[PDB]
């Protein structure tokens, strides 16, 4: 699609707060929506320049990596249409897995739209 981008997310600690970064690119200017599907993983609103690009980097201690509040396998998204509110349009992307172990977790979403 025109809006792709990819997220990554790390994490030391169990409890740890986690470390959420990256860039998205092919939005239109503005606020967009962002967060992991379902309870417990609202991140906000990301911001895309004049060039469409909107670099991303959080932190934030609800989600977490490992546990029951573990978003590992759910699906991260971005509402394409920008401002607050619903909206059906959506650049999604699984959170997979990549390290893990002893304490330590990395894992990294690629978002693809539709277009």
């Amino acid at each position: 699609a025109p809006v792709q981008g990819i997220i990554n997310f790390e994490q030391k600690e169990s409890n740890g707060p986690v470390k959420v970064w990256g860039s998205i690119k092919g939005l239109t200017e503005g606020l967009h929506g962002f967060h992991v599907h379902g309870a417990g993983g609202d991140l906000g609103n990301v911001t895309a320049d004049k060039d469409g690009v909107a670099d991303v980097s959080i932190e934030d201690s609800v989600i977490s990596l490992s546990g029951d509040h573990s978003i590992i396998g759910r699906t991260l998204v971005v509402h394409e249409k920008a401002g607050a509110g619903a909206g059906s349009r959506l650049a999604s992307g699984v959170i997979g897995i990549a390290q893990a172990g002893a304490g330590a977790t990395k894992a990294v979403a690629v978002l693809k739209g539709d277009g």
